[PDB]
């Protein structure tokens, strides 16, 4: 197989420090200190303005055939778990194709566009022993999601690069929803507390208390977050959750906020989303137990553009809990406005 | 945003080789280095107010609070450096009353009174116990650090008077990271590694001391349905309630050697010993030392059902082995065992 070459791998007998921990310099900004040594480094990769990291599968020709293979068995198509995943798709596709064309196999690679959500689905591709494989897209008699595989790839190993990284993908031994734990950071460190992988980064601090603060999302995924990379998973309530469990928030009590509960129902289609706790810009929020009840989470701004400025809740905490994505910004699902005539407002249709 | 401010003001920046990754990169987040290892000397713990701690310090005596335990050599060392200008203190404000510490050899062992913020005439710091002043009338946990300093006193850490009564170690200093294979539970004296082989458990722990809080549920990986006969490290011993603290034929080394300084803790052999698994050996009992009181090697261990490498103890004194590995040779040859039973 020709389009994979290894370079230096952990085993390699390093005498001068651990190969499997990180090792470096950092400054610490808080208590304006330079400290070198070996142990964990998180980065925030979520916010980067390009892609440290990029899938690539494996073997190529072999992935061809896990395709077929899946088509052979009823699996009409794919969804991605996530945008890296679906870009890697949208990347590889005419290679695969060509692999297909040139092997005789009536089969080709059709990857659409995914705007909202990445959705869970049953099927899952296998390890060897219509004529189209669909991609994404969205949601289609022609090739339903019932019929389509899910988190059925996971990294190998990764590929050195100067300015990225590859990560290469092989077919998963076993069935899970559990997101692939290669990828995933989680530190706590001076009561600064992080759940983070290449799309997630989600961030609670110790001010007076413990609570979630800030979390951005570049998608919004449906596999699970792994116990084994997830801080505080002790005597749980689900329903206190601000980032829902099947939307890969952590089973963890920094996944909180005294006053919130699940936001089941936040603008998750949005595309990429902003969790965080201030102000939409002109509008206030004013505690008040003659309020409406939780809903859908609403958009500051009318499908017109009109503002809605005064916005109430029954029994949450201040700064209220505001979405921020592409379409403007939102507030949590227990913060409504105030006035009860309807301009026409703009709601998510999630639930989750 | 404001959260975004206040995590570049805060946050750790700086580059880093990750031979997982397979690349070099550079940028901001959260960093948990090695320290246990080489930096108990280099961080040093001050009082906020030596005078405040004075007038806690009188207060309690008043109330019955013989004396005090420290949580960690880190705060023994601080005592052992202020009980000369606490003493002034008293001194200068006429209250009949001087404080004593004493060397502190053993495990940091817990007590049950706390001090407050709002018939001897000592005040006497960890030591040997006595009944002239027994540990149930002594303070302990009832310090936190409140601030740290900044470039050059960056590594001094100010101390003040818990608000509130727990258990729970101090978080401030508490780092807990997973990344790759490798997951770090670790503080000022306390790394605990756990790595990813086959599967995830314990690989390696370093105590510096050997302490008696508890450690968070906030700092805590994995720490969903847990069996705590299976954690290794002990829960009245600061062991993290994570599956992490975990190793597949072992259970909790409540009978470790844990009463002797420093200890490391690892799955190797000990030198010139070996060990082997048989239905016909003892059951757990004490962490037996490969050496004799005499100074004779025991070469032959055997253990019931346990898993390979066997848990391996190093202290001062020696290599020991886990509770579940028993030396072959029925012959007692006075062996030196644990006697902690904790
Ligand atoms: C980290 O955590 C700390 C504490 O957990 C936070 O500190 C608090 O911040 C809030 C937000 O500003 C403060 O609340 C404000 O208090 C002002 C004064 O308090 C009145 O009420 C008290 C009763 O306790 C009286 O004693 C006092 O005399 C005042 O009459 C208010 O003026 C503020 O009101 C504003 O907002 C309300 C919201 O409805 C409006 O109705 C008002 O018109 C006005 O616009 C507000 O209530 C609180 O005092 C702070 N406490 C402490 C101890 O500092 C930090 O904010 C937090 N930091 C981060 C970054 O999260
Ligand atoms: O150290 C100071 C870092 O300065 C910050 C600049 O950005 C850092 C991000 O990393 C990118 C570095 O760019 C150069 C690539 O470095 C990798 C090592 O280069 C050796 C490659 O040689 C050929 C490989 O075969
Ligand atoms: C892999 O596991 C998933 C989750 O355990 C299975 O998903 C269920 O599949 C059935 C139909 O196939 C659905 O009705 C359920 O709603 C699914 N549960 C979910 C999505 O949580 C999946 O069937 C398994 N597939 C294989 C091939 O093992
Ligand atoms: C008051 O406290 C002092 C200091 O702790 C006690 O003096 C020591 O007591 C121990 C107890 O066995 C002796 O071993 C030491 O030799 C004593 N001296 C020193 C310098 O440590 C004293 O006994 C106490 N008096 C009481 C309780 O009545
Ligand atoms: C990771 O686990 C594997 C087993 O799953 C270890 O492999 C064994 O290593 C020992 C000595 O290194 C050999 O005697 C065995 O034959 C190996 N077993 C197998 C199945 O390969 C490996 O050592 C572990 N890695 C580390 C770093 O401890
Ligand atoms: C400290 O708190 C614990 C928590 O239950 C309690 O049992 C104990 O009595 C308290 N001690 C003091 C001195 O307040």
């Amino acid at each position: 197989h020709h389009h994979h070459s290894s370079g230096v791998d952990l085993g390699t007998e390093n005498l001068y420090f651990q190969s499997n921990a990180d090792t470096g310099c950092a400054i610490d900004i808080s208590r304006q200190e330079l400290r070198c040594g070996s142990g964990v480094f998180i980065h925030n990769d979520v916010e980067a303005w390009m892609d440290r990291y990029k899938y690539y599968p494996e073997t190529p020709q072999g992935l061809a055939k896990i395709i077929q293979k899946a088509h052979k068995e009823g699996v009409c198509g794919l969804r991605s778990v996530s945008r890296l995943e679906h870009q890697m798709w949208e990347a590889v596709k005419d290679e695969l194709n060509t692999l297909l064309k040139e092997n005789g196999v009536d089969l080709s690679v059709v990857v659409e566009k995914q705007e909202g959500m990445y959705k869970s689905a049953p099927k899952r591709l296998t390890a060897t022993t219509n004529n189209t494989f669909v991609v994404d897209g969205p949601e289609t008699k022609e090739c339903p999601t019932q019929n389509r595989a899910w988190n059925s790839l996971e990294v190998e190993d990764f590929g050195f690069g100067l300015t990225s990284t590859r990560m290469f993908l092989k077919v998963r031994e076993s069935n899970t929803t559990e997101c692939d734990s290669k990828i995933i950071g989680t530190a706590v460190k001076n009561n600064l507390a992080i759940h983070s992988d290449l799309s997630y980064w989600i961030e609670s601090r110790l001010n007076d208390t413990w609570k979630l603060e800030r979390a951005v999302l570049g998608e919004v995924k449906s596999c699970t977050w792994p116990e084994t990379h997830t801080l505080w998973g002790d005597g749980i309530l689900e329903s206190d959750l601000i980032i829902p469990v099947t939307l890969a928030g952590p089973r963890s009590n920094h996944n909180r906020r005294p006053g919130y509960k699940t936001q089941n129902q936040g603008p998750w289609d949005e595309g990429r989303v902003e969790i965080d706790f201030d102000y939409c810009p002109g509008t206030t929020v004013t505690l008040s137990e003659s309020c409406g009840h939780r809903g859908p989470a609403t958009r500051t701004t009318t499908e017109s553009g009109k503002l809605i400025t005064d916005w109430c809740c029954r029994s949450c905490t201040l700064p209220p809990l505001r979405y921020q994505t592409d379409s403007g910004c939102w507030y949590g699902m227990e913060i409504r406005p105030q006035r009860h005539d309807e301009k026409t407002l703009v709601q998510s249709q999630v639930n989750a």
